[PDB]
């Protein structure tokens, strides 16, 4: 095991993402953050919080609970608003093959009809297996196929960190 | 109406794509080209032909006939081989919103279970509405939202050309 991002690195990446979201989406007016995977949901909440303290406007947060690693399956969803004709940004903790994002994207296209969907990820470890790319990245991390990258957030786990494992 | 690419421009872009496919996919050994949309199917056949005349090995071509967005409904596929564990490359004529590619991608993850899916497009006009990007592009063409870009191939139309229309 090895730590690649610590709490400070994660906080800086998130502050950078929040700003980029605000800069490229007209202050995030009418944009919905939708987290996928457990930690993606927590990151979406952190981003909404950061954006609100800057915009003075709350940002709607939704979620899709999916079995992560095209086997990943959408067991449900919970988006407090109608997303029809709204810009949605999926928030993922670690972008890898892209297969969870595809399952999450399919669900959104069937829960509502958003005008568009973007992708923000804390870490992109490469090795996609689908033509899906992140629009916002906290940190690109070069990995081999056998490595595993894992994010720990303090509202779920013990600490805020990103670790990489061999095997 | 205005012509942005002529027969020669189309031919050069395709030769460039065929080479990139060969260079990035070990000579295209075991890679399947799958066309989407009428002209995507024809371009896939042209690329398979170019790759064969360079590699001396045939390239399997498949197809998904979906209608271009304005969600795109899949009428069905037709892939002469079992694509399970095989690298697939979708071939599109014009990449725009990405919504036809999404419908085509979903199908592929149901007819078979390819190890990966990449995307080759003759023209990318921008304005995606999904986090889908092309891995091979013949020509990037900057457009406004109201413009329409259309590919014409001689197998189905009068000439080989790409035109742009205002609205």
């Amino acid at each position: 095991k090895a730590v690649i991002l610590d709490e400070q690195a994660i906080r800086r990446a998130l502050t950078r993402i929040a700003h980029e979201m605000i800069e490229r989406n007209k202050g995030m007016n009418n944009c919905i953050l939708v987290g996928i995977k457990t930690r993606g949901i927590y990151l979406a909440k952190r981003l909404a919080e950061r954006i609100e303290q800057i915009e003075g406007n709350p940002v709607t947060v939704g979620e899709i609970d999916i079995t992560l690693y095209d086997e990943p399956l959408v067991k449900g969803a919970d988006i407090p608003v109608d997303i029809t004709d709204q810009k949605v940004i999926l928030v993922d903790d670690v972008l890898y093959t892209g297969r969870t994002v595809r399952a999450g994207m399919d669900a959104l296209v069937d829960v509502g009809r958003p005008s568009s969907i973007q992708l923000a990820v804390l870490v992109d470890r490469g090795h996609r297996e689908l033509p899906i790319r992140a629009d916002y990245i906290g940190k690109n991390i070069p990995t081999s196929k056998s490595e595993k990258v894992m994010v720990q957030l303090d509202e779920v786990d013990q600490n805020d960190l990103v670790a990489i494992y061999e095997n």
